[PDB]
DNA sequence: ACGCAGGTCCTGGACGAATT
DNA sequence: TAATTCGTCCAGGACCTGCG
């Protein structure tokens, strides 16, 4: 079970070259999976057919509490919780918990104090994009 | 006023599971 | 078994919203 063939990307082993070669298009993106309609490129034709709703707006997982329909099951999922009010996420720092993990990750960052996007204009500082983007259009209606 | 931050769900890479 | 395809988790983000 030798291995002699490694990526010079990764590190990961392969015992034929052309197993490498295959490999190597994760990084490349070369004759991967590619979309028909924005011809963006994706790791294997799941993810592709995934993708493809994108574009067609089909939401085949729908909630049976009040009928909403979700592009991906695990939204589903994480809606889901919702109704339930299961909220497994919780911050070590402050003890708030939440139903969705993003909203936790996002809040745990609030105790590191970064606000990494500064106003272009008037320099203030923001530690989320989306409020900075919301703050610049008071300057567009300022003017 | 508007800065703050939580609510909500879309998107796709990661990676083991299932299928071919 | 190996290659391919699938299911799922997870990270990141956009848009929305009311509070102080
Ligand atoms: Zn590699
Ligand atoms: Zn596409
Ligand atoms: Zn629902
Ligand atoms: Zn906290
Ligand atoms: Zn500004």
């Amino acid at each position: 079970g030798s291995k002699s063939f490694t990526c010079d990307q990764c590190g990961k082993y392969f015992s034929q070259k052309r197993q490498l070669k295959s490999h190597y298009r994760v990084h490349t993106g070369h004759s991967l999976p590619e979309c028909s309609h924005c011809h963006r490129k994706f790791m294997d034709v799941s993810q592709l057919k995934k993708h493809l709703r994108t574009h067609t707006g089909e939401k085949p997982f729908t909630c049976e509490i009040c009928g909403k329909s979700f592009t991906a099951k695990s939204s589903l999922q994480t809606h889901i919780r919702i109704h339930r009010g299961e909220k497994p996420y919780s911050c070590s720092i402050c003890g708030k918990c939440f139903s969705d993990s993003s909203a936790k990750r996002r809040h745990c960052i609030l105790h590191t104090g970064k606000k990494p996007f500064s106003c272009p204009e008037c320099g203030l500082q923001f530690a989320r994009l989306d409020n900075l983007k919301a703050h610049l259009k008071i300057h567009s209606k300022e003017k």
